[PDB]
């Protein structure tokens, strides 16, 4: 099976093409590209900005007739400064109005963490700490329901939630619809086998972000941990006669995971696509799992003082 069964009875694809960082005079070739290679799920962000790029591949490709819009399956996320109740909405037409459609298949809350509302995504007070939202989750979470009765998306979800804030929602007084997914960073460095099995007790389908580790993140260095250079994974992936890539990219789908690599490369959005004719062995799975260190990449670190910053937690 290509798809996973989500607890809205929709199939979502669990491979799926990322998009940060994708520079926007190249992510319009890469959708495009991707979209031509059997990609049909596409992981979109506001705070990119590239998400009218990424529409406009979308809309060429529906346009000629590659691919059927029910076929797609395209995920945005809410950013930190539209928590308020009432900026919820407008951020999702928004976005919709810059992917060229009219409803996504997921809209995520980005990250449990609101900011105040402007025009800066990290808005900063005067000493450089990021200033806090007084809008709790909850609320957000009521506004982000009101977008599935309103038609604008067929499913919602949360990324970067720890268990406790996961929990706080499940137990969110009068729940009408139930986070589908958590959208949070997993590879062999960082595992997250408490917060997956967690979620996955739930109902909740957990996609796995940055599976490569992120190599173009600002910053990274050579001397820092690198899933693709690591020789205990080169040396499973020449076991398979597979790319180091494609086994990262399997791992996590043989553990009941989504999976979205990130590229604007074409032949590297090709071959990361190629992962659906071998299998992993139990072994090789346990292998990978060893590997945890828990060395996350996407820590949110600028905001670490914040109320609901979710990692200070063990998961
Ligand atoms: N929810 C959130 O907070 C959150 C956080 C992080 C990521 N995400 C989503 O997850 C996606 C994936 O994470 P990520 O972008 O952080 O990193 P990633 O997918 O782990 O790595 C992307 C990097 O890997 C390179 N790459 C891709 N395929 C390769 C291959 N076959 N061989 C060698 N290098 C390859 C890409 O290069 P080229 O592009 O140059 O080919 C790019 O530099 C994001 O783009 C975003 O959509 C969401
Ligand atoms: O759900 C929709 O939006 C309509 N379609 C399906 O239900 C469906 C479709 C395809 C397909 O186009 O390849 C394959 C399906 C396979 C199994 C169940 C529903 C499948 S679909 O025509 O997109
Ligand atoms: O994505 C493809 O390349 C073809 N498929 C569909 O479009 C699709 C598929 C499934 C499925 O396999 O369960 C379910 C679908 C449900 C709704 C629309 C398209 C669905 S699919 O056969 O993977
Ligand atoms: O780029 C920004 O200005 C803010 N965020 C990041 O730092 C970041 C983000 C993503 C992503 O949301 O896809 C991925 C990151 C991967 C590695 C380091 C920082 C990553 S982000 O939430 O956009």
């Amino acid at each position: 099976a290509s798809r996973i069964l989500l607890n809205n009875g929709a199939k979502m694809p669990i491979l799926g093409l990322g998009t940060w960082k994708s520079p926007p005079g190249q992510v319009t070739e890469a959708v495009k590209v991707a979209i031509d290679v059997g990609y049909r799920h596409i992981d979109c962000a506001h705070v990119y900005q590239n998400e009218n790029e990424v529409g406009v591949a979308i809309q060429e490709k529906l346009r000629e007739q590659v691919v059927k819009r029910e076929e797609l399956f395209i995920v945005s996320k809410l950013w930190c400064t539209y928590h308020e109740k009432g900026l919820v909405k407008g951020a999702c037409q928004k976005t919709l109005s810059d992917l060229k459609l009219d409803y996504l298949d997921l809209y995520l809350i980005h990250w449990p963490t609101g900011f105040k509302p402007g025009k800066e995504f990290f808005p900063l007070d005067e000493s450089g700490n990021v200033v806090p939202s007084d809008t709790n989750i909850l609320d957000t979470w009521a506004a982000m329901e009101e977008l599935v009765d309103e038609g604008l998306v067929k499913a919602i979800g949360i990324s970067n939630f720890n268990h406790l804030q996961v929990e706080m929602i499940l137990n969110k007084p009068g729940l009408k619809y139930k986070p589908a997914v958590n959208q949070i960073e997993c590879h062999p460095y960082l595992t997250q086998e408490k917060l997956i099995q967690y979620c996955q007790s739930k109902g909740i389908v957990v996609t796995a972000y940055s599976p490569l580790g992120s190599p173009d993140r600002p910053w990274a260095k050579p001397e820092d941990p690198s899933l693709l250079e690591d020789p205990r994974i080169k040396a499973i992936a020449a076991k398979h006669n597979k790319t180091t890539a494609q086994v990262l990219i399997r791992f996590p789908m043989q553990r009941n995971l989504v999976v979205i690599p990130k590229s604007v490369t074409p032949e590297r959005i090709a071959e990361n696509f190629k992962v659906f004719d071998f299998e992993l062995s139990s072994q090789d799975m346990t292998t990978l799992l060893s590997y945890n260190r828990n060395w996350r990449v996407c820590a949110l670190l600028s905001c670490t003082s914040h109320k609901d910053y979710p990692f200070h937690e063990e998961f």
